[PDB]
């Protein structure tokens, strides 16, 4: 991407190891990050030093968006290098330079957003959907275990339809697709026709 | 506010009344709007027709921003009048102009996305967390539907702790909790301790 090339080109690159801090809670916030390689954890920690994660972020989000917007705000939160990382930043007042000067980049940034705002938007549902979700996920966490699966590189490999996995758990054949499309989307599976890749799995 | 006021002056205005409906769900998306005065519901609804408020819109809201970002992508959420709206409108193609001539008409829009982005819950997972949050969600939903819950005004009541589903599901109580607070956030219940209110089921 030239936007991209270009947006990095204006950008101070720094290399992060793996589970350091790039953002502590509460400073104040006064940079945009934008992740070229690895992934982040952003995360709450009370004060017994209990963790809750909030969100993984992946190469191609950016991080601090809000504060483009919204001069003077403290971080709400820390976020931690989950792997080794390579993190591009631009302080918010260059970055709204490059902004006036070229508008794709902003039309970069919200459209990171939005495929954020919609990959997780195909979870939501009531208690019932979240049940069904969760049993799908467990009978494909089953079948990668089982000996008919397969060896691949991501994971390993089995084969089922969605009116098998509807039989198994009790639901219909589209409220399958529309699952496994929301666990594609999640990068926990790829899946064509009946093959199924879940990933992770040793 | 100029960037407003000019960018309200690209925009056709219309009216809708209580009860009308701005955006039907899978319709195609080609038009942003902004609520120039009212309200609205951004809703879905269940396999069998009831609906979940996903949230309330009120004016100097822009919505249905998602198609903007995407190739020909749906809508994913039915948006519907709670009071009577004065709705700005303008397509997909004329508003990249004014991006193009006008960037801070887009800050507006992104600053938006990104506040909600950044209160948006339930965005992580791995399948093996989705299956134990199926289950703390199955186990809600069968307490809240035995012979000793309690009714309540939005749902039916019961008395468990965090410790107790645990032990039903087999998981530590500190992972209920933290499941428990993005299901909160959803509005599918009220666990402020050890009274949870399951919403909408008996
Ligand atoms: N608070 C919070 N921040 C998030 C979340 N997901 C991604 N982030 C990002 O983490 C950033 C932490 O620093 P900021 O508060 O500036 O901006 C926050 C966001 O851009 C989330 O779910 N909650
Ligand atoms: N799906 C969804 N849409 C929301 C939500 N909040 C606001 N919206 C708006 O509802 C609109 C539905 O149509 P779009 O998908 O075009 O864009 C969506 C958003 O702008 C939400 O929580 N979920």
């Amino acid at each position: 991407d030239p936007t991209l090339e270009w947006f990095l080109s204006h950008c101070h690159i720094h290399k992060y190891p793996s589970k350091s801090t790039l953002i502590h809670q509460g400073e104040k916030a006064e940079t945009l990050y934008y992740i070229v390689k690895g992934s982040v954890a952003v995360l709450i920690k009370d004060e017994e030093g209990k963790e809750m994660i909030l969100s993984y972020l992946n190469q191609g989000d950016f991080i601090g968006e809000l504060g483009l917007f919204e001069e003077g705000q403290e971080r709400s939160a820390w976020v931690r290098a989950k792997t080794a990382c390579e993190v591009a930043e631009i302080s918010y007042k260059k970055f709204r330079q490059l902004i006036q000067v070229n508008p794709d980049i902003l039309m970069r940034l919200s459209a990171q957003m939005a495929r954020r705002l919609q990959v997780t938007s195909e979870k939501v549902g009531n208690l019932a959907f979240l049940d069904v979700t969760g049993r799908i996920a467990q009978t494909l966490l089953n079948l990668a275990k089982q000996p008919d699966a397969m060896t691949h590189p991501d994971g390993m490999q089995i084969k089922i339809t969605r009116q098998e996995i509807g039989q198994i758990v009790g639901c219909s054949r589209e409220t399958v697709g529309r699952i496994l499309k929301m666990l594609e989307d999640q990068n926990l599976i790829s899946a064509h026709g009946k093959t199924i890749v879940v990933y992770g799995t040793r």
